[PDB]
């Protein structure tokens, strides 16, 4: 007794856990067209004028995320806003023999990404002579990357800033460096392990006492965490910082998938079960 109830109930399942599949690969796709314009943003040909409507675009894709986490619906439940939990689905002959299928929220305020941030010691000055400023990016687990840029002995201090920032992206080894003027400030990926910044430190040395001075270098890169709903690539700087947030958001949903489709599997083996009983 109790088995076409037991049959319907894990069928149901199956249904919900392809309602939020489907809803999820909607939000991924989201994502993927946002890390897009994110990646055309970054690119430094772009005005201030082109991030702003770049970003106005980036604003239309996180309403569409919410579109999908507060619409998402199987019956008379909301499967993604964060309201519903774990559902526990009878799908035995016998009281309380469950298969639970847990959605956690999806949405622009839930998915979000750690990266690491500094801001150098303070400004650049005029390299008022000519030779080298030797640049060292201190690897967490590795050695230095040591990068090097040459002044011309005619640089104000934001040209020569513009620079010292450029010796350090041109390394490519996981640190932006944005002016701001004569100020440098960066942005650096996670560690493997995602316990601390890829990078640790920037050292500068004005070994030919170019006068553009040491004071953008930093010691200290601390944790930063944006929700998708906080990504603003109307900066070059934003934009870099998007694309870091957006892989951690893809990463979150890809888990959120893979539950779905294992819980699907357990649910055809119950069926199959059911059916032989």
């Amino acid at each position: 007794n109790g088995l076409n109830v037991a049959t319907k109930n894990a069928n149901d399942g199956i249904s919900l856990a392809q309602t939020a599949e489907g809803a999820l690969q909607q939000s991924t796709n989201i994502l993927q067209r946002m890390r897009d314009l994110s990646l055309q943003s970054a690119n430094g040909s772009n005005s201030d004028s082109e991030r702003t409507a770049l970003n106005g675009e980036v604003k239309q894709l996180q309403k569409e995320l919410d579109r999908i986490s507060n619409t998402t619906t199987f019956g008379g439940r909301k499967l993604l806003d964060g309201s519903f939990g774990v559902a526990s689905f009878q799908v035995g002959s016998a009281a309380n023999e469950i298969i639970s299928v847990g959605i956690d929220e999806m949405s622009a305020e839930s998915l979000n990404g750690t990266y690491f941030k500094a801001d150098g010691g303070g400004a650049v000055t005029a390299a008022t002579a000519s030779g080298t400023v030797d640049i060292a990016i201190d690897i967490t687990g590795g050695s230095a990357v040591n990068v090097k840029v040459d002044m011309k002995g005619n640089e104000t201090a934001e040209q020569a800033a513009a620079k010292i920032a450029a010796a350090v992206n041109d390394a490519n080894v996981g640190i932006g460096a944005f002016t701001d003027g004569a100020q440098i400030s960066y942005v650096s990926k996670a560690s493997a392990d995602g316990t601390t910044s890829a990078v640790s430190g920037v050292a500068i040395t004005d070994t030919g006492s170019t006068g553009a001075g040491t004071a953008a270098g930093t010691t200290t890169f601390t944790e930063a965490n944006d929700t998708v709903a906080k990504i603003d690539i109307s900066t070059a700087k934003g934009a870099q910082s998007a694309v870091l947030v957006i892989d951690e958001a893809i990463k979150q949903i890809d888990a959120q998938r893979a539950d779905l489709g294992a819980v699907q599997n357990r649910f055809d083996n119950t069926i199959n079960n059911l059916k032989n009983i």
